[PDB]
């Protein structure tokens, strides 16, 4: 149908149990707060939020449920750079040239680790900084973004 | 003309000496290239090899001859002091800075960072609901952040 409220998540599960379709987003796309989208099975689905969390779409967020049946946002995975830095110096250091750059950045999964979408200057950048990094397929989820 | 530094004030240095001072603004620390006229009036030319690649920094001897020294001096300008309570806030702080592209520098213990007076990042900062406070006082060029 034409979905304007968040459901809650899969994360506060659900063991599923459900039969659970997925709309798949680019983590770029997770902030549509009016838009059309056709699920994997191919539903079609309109989106016109209110109250969109700020943040954007997370992983998991349920769209709809009606019985055993739902659907879920999922954000594809993308090239990811991985930095891992070293101290707090390191930290304000890194988050200020990409910040410069302009580049999306994201918390990693520790205190030390941050995530940006890969670009060739960025990674230019890191490199010539001699910060740690790795470049992952993995996934930018939303409530992780540094607001900016 | 000025081609090579001869150390800083710092390592002392009991003065003892009869210092003269180049006035600086912070933004002008980087020149390797340029004249000045120091506080006594002196003409100064500066065409540095191997300027420190952060710019000149305070109490940085530009000339010693017997008792007589020329010295850098960065003049103070408001400087709005922030004060991190996190990892997590020390990121967002210096990205979102680095955002706005603001100058940054380190300050004098972990969590705490310094950055010219804007009201555009005094607006920010206060909208990320950060601690700070506005002090005139000096952005020594050794502390910047790269770039």
């Amino acid at each position: 149908m034409i979905i304007e409220r968040l459901v809650g998540n899969l994360r506060d599960l659900n063991p599923l149990d459900f039969s659970v379709d997925h709309v798949d987003l680019e983590w770029f796309e997770t902030r549509k707060k009016i838009a059309r989208f056709k699920t994997r099975q191919g539903k079609d689905i309109a989106i016109r939020l209110k109250d969109a969390p700020k943040l954007g779409l997370s992983q998991g967020d349920i769209l709809f449920k009606e019985e055993k049946e739902i659907i879920a946002v999922n954000i594809l995975d993308s090239e990811v750079i991985h930095i891992q830095a070293k101290s707090v110096a390191e930290v304000a250091k890194i988050c200020y040239e990409i910040g410069n750059r302009h580049a999306a950045l994201y918390y990693g999964e520790s205190q030390f680790e941050f995530k940006t979408p890969f670009e060739k200057p960025t990674l230019a950048l890191l490199e010539k900084l001699g910060v740690q990094n790795r470049v992952l397929s993995s996934k930018l989820d939303s409530k992780e973004r540094l607001t900016v």
